[PDB]
């Protein structure tokens, strides 16, 4: 019960990743990192919204959802090129 099929793509290239659970987004976003070298943005798009990954917060309720719907089986996540959006500070709350 520890093998999470994810679904990346990047500049229409597609790959199949496997995490054993507990997935964590730090070892998610540091295999992303490492193996394109660039801090690269995840966006979980589920039909209608678009939420974006900051935190593991973000992940958590993004798998909680997928867990939840047996119709579900893959993740689908967007790779971005966002290192560093200008020099400022943007915070909503």
């Amino acid at each position: 019960q520890s093998d999470v099929r994810i679904k990346f793509e990047h500049n229409g290239e597609r790959r199949i990743i496997a995490f054993s659970r507990p997935v964590k987004y730090e070892d998610v976003e540091h295999k992303v990192t490492t193996v394109f070298g660039q801090p690269l943005d995840l966006h979980y798009m589920n039909n209608e919204l678009s939420i974006l990954l900051k935190n593991q917060d973000d992940l958590d309720k993004a798998i909680d959802i997928l867990d939840r719907s047996s119709s579900m089986k893959s993740l689908r996540i967007l790779l971005l090129s966002q290192d560093r959006n200008l020099e400022h500070h943007h915070h909503h709350h």
